[PDB]
Order: C-alpha cells, then structure tokens, then sequence
C-alpha cells in the first residue's frame, strides 16, 4: 500500500 510502514503493502 501507500501508508508508510503500517498496512501489509
């Protein structure tokens, strides 16, 4: 994902 180095992407 796009959400620094909170969600699995």
């Amino acid at each position: 994902x796009a959400a620094x180095l909170l969600l699995p992407x």
